[PDB]
């Protein structure tokens, strides 16, 4: 499934001390839904709908401010809500980040579950790089530096649900929001997502894979991994030195596909990636998910990357 889960892990410096799903919910994130006014659909798919919202009174300081409230159609089954509330379960657990769409808030009593979050003001990073691609065709220029940003940003992020058994399960410059600053954050999108009319999701049988950005172990085995989602982070860095190409372009998803990618396939170099930037993708694509790089090297790399960049 794409959805955010909480995984048992003890291996390395990871503790699983409770599974969030397993308990119901802190009543501590209660906010009167009256004190919510609607606006326009930010996205929507086959159970679930987000929409911008002023909320009225939310946090210590009693702001007025400009949320997202993620909320399911009236049309949704029961295993729906629980997926919602799922996700409100983790995100209640998982505390705040700088590179994650916060929980600020929610609505489960007198009436659908509402889920109030921060609200990123500039949208997807994909459709933010494929305007940017667009303009060199025909304001100022994106910079390696500002790729280098996003990279370290959603490594930041990701490092972050690493440290807590969090994966993620559909990484994909699709699933990043820029905020002010276009910093950029990671958060679990798929309500927002129209996956059943989406070619990137492939029918699997059961489900709507996003294959082209899953781990071979994912699409083979069924296994999903934090080190499942550092391969995506790799399609994911792709997408970005690409500005927004899609991934294997050209390349149909079926039998042969998934043959290249078992015999160690990967897509060339992008165009405006440092062979260093290029070297993390392929160390992200590892066949053997315990030869991939932590979040942590990631992000620590590409630290060193930002000073060199900077002098
Ligand atoms: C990844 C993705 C894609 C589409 C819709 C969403 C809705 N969500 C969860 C959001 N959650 C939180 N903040 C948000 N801000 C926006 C947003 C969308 C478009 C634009 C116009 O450029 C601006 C903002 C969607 C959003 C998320």
């Amino acid at each position: 499934q794409v959805r955010w889960k909480i995984i048992e892990s003890y291996e390395g410096n990871s503790y699983t001390f409770i599974d969030p799903t397993q308990l119901p919910y802190n009543e501590k994130w209660e906010f009167p839904r009256n004190n919510l006014q609607f606006g326009k659909t930010l996205g929507a798919g086959a159970f679930g709908k987000v929409v911008e919202a002023t909320a009225f009174g939310l946090g210590k300081e009693d702001a007025v401010l400009k949320v997202a409230v993620k909320m399911l159609k009236s049309t949704a089954h029961a295993d729906e809500k629980e997926a919602l509330m799922s996700e409100l379960k983790i995100m209640s657990h998982l505390g705040q980040h700088e590179n994650i769409v916060n929980l600020l808030g929610a609505c489960t009593h007198g009436g659908p579950v509402l889920v109030i979050t921060e609200y990123c003001c500039y949208g997807d990073l994909l459709n933010f790089l494929r305007r940017k691609a667009e303009a060199m065709l025909g304001g100022r220029p994106l910079e390696l530096r500002d790729l280098l940003h996003f990279s370290s940003q959603v490594a930041q992020g990701m490092a972050f649900l690493a440290s807590k058994n969090c994966i993620h399960r559909d990484v994909a410059a699709r699933n990043v929001l820029l905020t002010n600053g276009h910093v950029a954050k990671i958060g679990d999108f798929g309500l927002a997502r129209d996956i059943m009319n989406d070619s990137n999701y492939i029918v699997k049988g059961n489900a709507r894979l996003p294959v082209k950005w899953m781990a071979p172990e994912s699409i083979f085995d069924c296994v999903y991994t934090v080190q499942s989602d550092v391969w995506s982070y790799g399609i994911l860095l792709w997408e970005i030195f690409s500005l927004g190409l899609n991934p294997y372009p050209g390349i149909l998803v079926n039998s042969k596909f998934y043959k290249l990618v078992k015999d160690g396939y990967q897509m060339a170099q992008p165009a405006f990636a440092p062979k260093n930037i290029y070297s993390i993708m392929q160390a992200c694509w590892a066949l053997e998910p315990t030869h991939r790089p932590t979040f942590q090297q990631i992000c620590s790399f590409l630290q060193e990357q930002a000073q060199e960049d900077r002098r």
